[PDB]
């Protein structure tokens, strides 16, 4: 079976653990709503922030998704890009699938629904 | 057929969006000639900048190649490192493919030829 | 032919070339031994540094690994989280494998230790 990155976006409006914590993990829930995935069918995650933010690593929110406990992730800074989306969030969720490109459901939420094409 | 990941590596003068957009377009483009790429094939995309460029997510210039709008991609930020190439632009483009891993082509142009193999 | 990614972190005690590159060394070694990973098989490797590192780009240390010189590489910055981990280095392995997610051995070293789940 062929492997497919799914993106999301999303935004907090502070940099407080809560905020990172609850908006990634809508984030995320969101993705497997759409896409319907499993854990198992997951290869790996990638969540980036923007230097805006440094409160908690994005990641802790996967340990928050029964399930998902073996889903390896890390982090990365994302660039300052002047006149970039502030204090935003992204994930790329690499995962086995079957679903045509053209047809994986790409999630934006809070501010960064500005980016989605 | 099994995925491996494509490298590329590319430098700009100046941190200017038309530059940066130019330049990495012109490596993607090498990449897709050399390696006979379909953006259908493409599993997932990762651009990185070196932290001295600022002006615009690289990531645009794929928005900029006919057929690939639903080619996932995200950016972050290259490590700095000391002595290292400055105004640097890198892709790691993931690819399902029959080439074999040592006979992939990664493309290196302008400054960031010195770091070819 | 499922895709998998496997995790390591490691720590260093100063900024140095050598230090940076043999705890990497070091790292890799464990996951390839604990993994039964050959390098035709990695689709490709990520590798992060905390922005307290900038002696060398840890992805160096690959190149000392016989029969790894075509196992494609690159390096990001990890996001600076207050209170984190310092001199953290981090690899992200994407394999072909058919183990188990939940039998995947991830790495965790010197003070990285304190990552594990
Ligand atoms: O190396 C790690 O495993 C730890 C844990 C972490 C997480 O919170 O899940 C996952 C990836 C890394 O970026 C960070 C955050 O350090
Ligand atoms: O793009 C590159 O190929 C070069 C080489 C490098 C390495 O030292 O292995 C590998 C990946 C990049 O992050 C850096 C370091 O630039």
């Amino acid at each position: 079976m062929m492997i497919r990155g799914i993106r999301g976006a999303t935004t907090v409006e502070r940099d407080t653990e809560e905020e990172i914590l609850q908006k990634t993990k809508q984030l995320l829930e969101k993705i497997i709503e759409e896409n319907h995935t499993k854990p198992e069918d997951v290869v790996q995650m990638l969540l980036s922030a923007t230097p805006d933010l440094h409160a908690v690593f994005p990641a802790k929110a996967v340990r928050e998704l029964s399930g998902w406990q073996y889903v390896p992730v890390t982090c990365m800074q994302e660039m300052d890009v002047t006149g970039g989306l502030k204090k935003c969030i992204r994930v790329m969720m690499t995962v086995q699938t079957d679903v045509p490109q053209e047809q994986i459901r790409h999630v934006y939420l809070e501010k960064a629904v500005v980016l989605r094409p």
